[PDB]
């Protein structure tokens, strides 16, 4: 019901920035969280913000880029598998996700230290990332973030946001179409 309203808001308007628009507020509304955002991919899988919806306060992000190393040596990451990364606290580490769903018998995973302080230089205290695929290539990438506190993300919540993802992929190749 979430996601028919999501489709259906993203789907009454026809150019792709007011779907990315709507698309970052109807999910942060949706969540009531701090900032949701759509991260484009460069060619080398560095990146740069393209939309942002956000609540408290928070600088904006657009126009800035976030240059991760690993993402650009290991092209993508994970997200070339299309799996989420779920992170409550940016502190305690990520939930671990297997076969499409969190694995409750594994601790979290702590996160390398240079990770954790470039969220921390983008004010994220808690984030969930997932893959924005245009067709079956990686495009960019649908962040969920909580800025002043950590925030529990259960599976129905990454399931929604991947399936948003979808839409804004859907979206995106229709443009380029
Ligand atoms: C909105 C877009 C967005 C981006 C770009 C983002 C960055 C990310 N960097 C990651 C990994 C990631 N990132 C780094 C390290 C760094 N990263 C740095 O920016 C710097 C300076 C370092 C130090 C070298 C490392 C080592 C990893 C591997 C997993 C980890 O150690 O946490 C991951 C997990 C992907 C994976 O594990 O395969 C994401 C999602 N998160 C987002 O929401």
């Amino acid at each position: 019901q979430a996601l028919n309203r999501v489709i259906t808001k993203i789907r009454q308007v026809s150019d792709l920035e007011s779907i990315f628009s709507t698309t970052t507020q109807e999910v942060r509304r949706l969540f009531g969280i701090e900032r949701v955002t759509i991260y484009k991919f460069r060619e080398d899988y560095f990146g740069d913000f393209i939309t942002e919806s956000e609540a408290g306060g928070w600088r904006k992000l657009v126009g800035s880029g976030w240059e991760d190393p690993y993402l650009n040596e290991h092209q993508g990451g994970r997200f070339q598998q299309n799996q989420p990364f779920v992170v409550d606290d940016i502190y305690l580490g990520e939930t671990i996700w297997e076969e499409g769903k969190f694995n409750l018998q594994k601790p979290k995973r702590p996160l390398t230290d240079c990770h954790i302080e470039a969220l921390e230089s983008f004010e994220v205290k808690s984030c969930a990332v997932v893959a924005i695929f245009q067709g079956q290539k990686l495009w960019g990438l649908l962040s969920a973030f909580q800025n002043s506190a950590p925030r529990h993300w259960d599976e129905a919540e990454v399931q929604l946001l991947m399936r948003v993802a979808d839409q804004l992929g859907v979206a995106i190749q229709q443009a380029e179409y």
